[PDB]
């Protein structure tokens, strides 16, 4: 009997298993070729021919248009990775894939899944108590640790040739930015602001102690640079108001035609005065600036900018100290804010205003330049992790060694862990144990290296010498990932064991695919 | 002679018959491989390329896109057990599939449709009864009941692997929001929300006791953090008011131009002047917020938002105590409600706002946390009927056991209540009897075990022990259902038989299908 | 750069593999299902309509309209068993795909195609070694166990109803037939005839001392039925003969119009008589038979055949021990066969003639009746293999117990040899033994028996017992197949391992794939 469309296609216990592990299987084949240290990069064009060059796996699974929906769910695993941790993401897309192939073996010795499940669900559990325990507790502020962190992160990405000086300005940035509260810290992302503009080399890039608005001095007769720059924030266009009420004037007399021209005119330059009167000499506007109003601020010898995005009145705002005001009205001296210097200069041939030195910025902008666009972009996003895997240790002031020593230390104590509760979850525990070895696999991997030896010698002389033991896929060798320095957030191992696990406990337990005509 | 339209199909009795018991049988077949502690899921992919990952009868059959027309009679079972009473939405498609199949081997014995029919009937009423009288009885508000209703309904699902946190959330969350009348209780599921945001682990998801609103504090000078809270809640826009009759300011002098602008500057801030007065430091405004109030109420340090949804904002009611006022004019200090803490705050990057800490809350939100999009949305699922079993058995106050038990005891009354009306009816009625043996017979089957002997391992062990004798699927043992708290509202098994009955009967008394072409 | 036909489809590395394997697993994880006792059937029908229903691995396969290369390939290895050893065509393949999937986990690690390659050669060489060992001697004529090799053989199968019956036939054929040289039997099947005949049931089957043949006696007034009859088997046809080199008679008087009319006459005539002559009173003519030469020996009340097909004439030669003779002039009676009886009679309504009571027939029939021609064409497959299995027996002093035994001892003893080579050999020679189990794995399995609990059942007992521990799947435990009588052939085992173990081998060496567009 004819029940479903015709067109609706249909894949139930085994090969709605077999199909659903595949597509993630071959998804995480996909990015894995991009993590670590000697992980490539993907070039990707959509359909519209725009070009996106780029190691970040979050950003290849969200450009890439995945058909297969097994393929779709992981995709949720790398953004979610992103939005909380920063880096990571290949890592929670990869080790999901594994959890998966491993998950097969077990499912065709015909475990039901249920049991493989429920000791997944044991394992990831436990993963995360090993991971608090044997996290390294810092500093929140350290700057050594924050720095190693930011470098680690800029590394086997296209902008790793400046990773000291991109670290520094990540770091420099997330601390200003830095909120503390308890002895614990918070940090606002939105208070640093990326600024790009192809020129220079990826050297030239730096921070700047204030913001850099991609606008214009609205009157050339205005000063194109300010030195002790007292800065007045407006989002109240500077023009003829009118009320919200509908009101329309009635000429009944030929004079009345210049006293109302005359009246709007005063309003404008009242405007204008106020202002001056309170000592600014820089204004920015969130909207327009009438003609008149421009003259006058410029006759006062006042620099003005109009049309200023919302957000980054709030960035000139924390920075400089001012605040901003609705009503020119309403403006007093004690809004006005402070930046050591304030002008207009041109970039790669446009002009941009510069509003630096600012006291003790709340808002911070790091100037990124590069060869070409698609440098700068690719550089951004290696900063956006940078600057989030900082933050990360900031705010959670545990920080972990990378080189696959946090997997392969949960791969030794997971299995461990397996023989303990015994029984058929035993085995989907030491298979979860197993699939995390990915990790320092893939890294070898990526690297050339013998993978079959590599796991060998780490986890050998992990057992040995301790924690702190991973790949130095760059020397080829086991070493002490703490030493060198290559350091990560504790966040970014549990959040990628979380997603990936949950991912794969509930991809496991499809055993029915029914997908309809498109 | 050409009656019909050209297309229109038809079929008359045994043909009529066969076919629509088919669809529903295939349909009944499709989901009772997801019944039970052991049962899968289904991801369903529609015309658009949305997933949905689930468990639920419900919402598979409402999601799949079905043809057959007694399929869609099924569709119907399952949405109103749904609706009624929560869980129980599969059981019953998958009785509703049993009960016409057995009724098939009488219309093929040649039983009268009317005879079938009239034996099912006598065989559902009777079920009631049986299901009343055996029903345990106990106290609404008793946590360890409550607990082990929504962890029985939790299991089985996704979410099993913290169904433990997922049932006390939930208990807790309608014991809260339930009222008393009359030693009576009575819970609307509307002042419980459930707010979803991917990151961290389904495992720290949690209940607060207030309210988490998805929105931003308006203005970025006004404070993100109020301790004891003074809650104004307004839905009137605080902007200049106009009048509902059309209305055109008539200028006749330039110094009207000023004067009316600063009667609409006044208005404004008149508003805000009488919201501070009322001591009220925090301000959820429905619609929306004008720039000069804004700024007003943020040098007031009042926290406000702008455009708050018309259901949020009465849960904030329920949950602050704060009275929900139309014009500012008639807000009061008796207006205001009370919350320990309200502070916006980011989740996974995007910020918003939570409203903590209230005295006795009668709105509450569950926050759930995930790896996925798609676990948060299964959670939410889960959640949602674990909170209906909760409501079903505080205002029933009554329970039965789970695991078929219930299903074996109808099973073996019914077919002595056979015997006793005796004749054809006595032929329907012992098939209704058998046919309710599915329940157990698919919890075994979805566990692997051997259905023949289970199912006469439980009917047996039922009959010497009682009540309470059930299928153990995880020991793949028959077992005391009471004795492990595997335990269920009196209202699923019900609405189950209910809903299984009227259903396979009005399909049974078909025997024309006239189908029109589409 | 075009190398390469727009169509052509390649594949390369691991995905060369996965796909290849991938293939070969399907194809092996489908044919799976038939095997063993509780084993099913398939129908196949073709792109003509044409159905075939059977159990037989090989002859699935080879039916199936298969697609792709590796597939392909499998069938190769369905075929080369059934022609050597006859059963053991399905073991040999889902062995085959096993061997694969425990290959592409070492491919994963990998470990380069080579290793695991000769590792699997060294586990197959030693399998053949360990094979020969246990493999238990006994007398290739002994009936006791001949019977047992037979009847196991036919269970499974459609036939499996009267295994008792047909193995006797089976046995009893191959027996007769059988030529012992030098205290060594051979055997050619082709000396054992299957005939066909809807009608009965499969009960009514028989075997016939003799030749049955799909023909009738050439002329009505021709004997029906002849006692002892003298056979007589001539090659030529018997009418007026003609020179190989043209020849045409010219004419020239009236009187020759007669004359060699007459000659014609006188010609058939002799040729009957001459036949008469040697006292034979049944004739199988290969070629035609004259109209005037038919009324002779109906004269002479010989029974005639005419047309008999030329595997006929062989074995009623070997039957009846009658010399074939090509010319009716070289017919003695030194040539004349002997059958206690000829007699023609219908079956299904159709004549046939029945040529039984042979002295020592070297050519034997096996007479097959059933329901309907489906049903009789599945015995007579059943019959192909009985007689095959047997026949290997014969020719090999060699037999093994069969419920997965031998793969379960294999298993064992491999495992050990693994330790013994050491290295990466080592993991490749465990896989091997690994594989081996599916066949105790689907023995189960198909039984509806858990896998998991029997495998460790059976080789715990195995290994506490010995060789002959099997698994009893319709006992559902482990036994002793030795005592059950479940024994077959060496040779089945042997064959399987090579062909899948070459098999094996030759897929893994694969990483380039190079389709043409079809």
């Amino acid at each position: 009997v004819v029940i479903l469309p015709e067109g609706t296609q249909r894949y139930v216990g085994r090969d709605a298993q077999r199909l659903n592990i595949l597509a993630a299987r071959i998804i995480a084949e996909t990015v894995r070729t991009t993590l670590g240290p000697k992980g490539m990069d993907k070039m990707l064009v959509d359909s519209l021919g725009d070009i996106v060059v780029t190691n970040d796996g979050a950003t290849i699974l969200d450009k890439i248009d995945l058909q297969h929906p097994a393929a779709k769910m992981m995709v949720e695993v790398a953004k979610t990775q992103d939005k909380e941790a920063g880096d990571g993401t290949t890592t929670a897309v990869v080790i999901a894939g594994e959890l998966l192939r491993k998950a097969e073996e077990l499912l065709d010795q015909n475990i039901h899944p249920s049991i493989i499940t429920k000791g997944y669900a044991l394992a990831a559990e436990k993963a995360q108590e090993i991971l608090d325990e044997i996290a390294i507790r810092v500093d929140p502020d350290d700057e050594e640790t924050l720095l190693k962190i930011a470098a680690t992160s800029i590394t086997g990405k296209n902008a790793e040739s400046h990773k000291e000086l991109l670290a520094k300005l990540a770091v420099e940035a997330v601390k200003q930015v830095a909120e503390k509260k308890d002895g614990k810290y918070v940090v606002d992302l939105d208070n640093i602001k990326f600024e790009k503009k192809a020129g220079e080399g990826v050297e030239e890039s730096e921070l700047v102690r204030g913001v850099v608005i991609d606008k214009e001095v609205v009157h050339p007769r205005m000063p194109k640079r300010v030195e002790n720059a007292k800065i007045a924030l407006i989002n109240e266009a500077l023009e003829v108001k009118k009320t919200e009420t509908d009101a329309k004037i009635n000429i009944t007399s030929p004079d009345q035609l210049m006293s109302f021209l005359e009246q709007e005119e005063k309003m404008l330059k009242d405007m204008v005065d106020h202002i001056a009167q309170t000592g600014a000499n820089v204004v920015f506007v969130q909207k327009g600036i009438d003609d008149l109003a421009q003259h006058y601020l410029a006759k006062y010898g006042i620099m003005a900018v109009r049309r200023v995005k919302k957000s980054d009145m709030e960035k000139l705002a924390k920075a400089t100290g001012a605040k901003i005001v609705t009503n020119v009205k309403d403006l007093t001296p004690e809004d006005l804010g402070y930046a050591e210097v304030v002008e207009e200069r041109k970039l790669a041939g446009e002009n941009m205003i510069f509003v630096e030195g600012c006291k003790n910025p709340k808002a911070v902008t790091i100037l990124i330049r590069g060869g070409t666009e698609h440098v700068i972009d690719e550089v951004e996003r290696a900063l956006e992790d940078a600057v989030k895997v900082v933050k990360d240790v900031m705010e959670d002031g545990a920080v972990l060694p990378a080189g696959g020593a946090p997997e392969i230390e949960l791969a030794i104590r997971l299995d461990e862990y397996a023989k303990q509760v015994g029984g058929k979850e035993a085995l989907a525990i030491e298979n979860f144990a197993d699939a995390l070895k990915i990790i320092p696999k893939t890294l070898a991997e990526n690297a050339g290296l013998d993978t079959v030896e590599m796991l060998v010698k780490v986890i050998s002389e992990h057992k040995n010498r301790g924690l702190g033991i991973g790949i130095d896929v760059f020397e080829g060798k086991p070493a002490d990932m703490l030493e060198k320095g290559i350091i990560e957030p504790l966040r970014v191992k549990k959040q990628a064991i979380k997603s990936a696990s949950e991912a794969a406990i509930m991809i496991l337990r499809i055993d029915d695919v029914i997908a309809a005509k498109a």
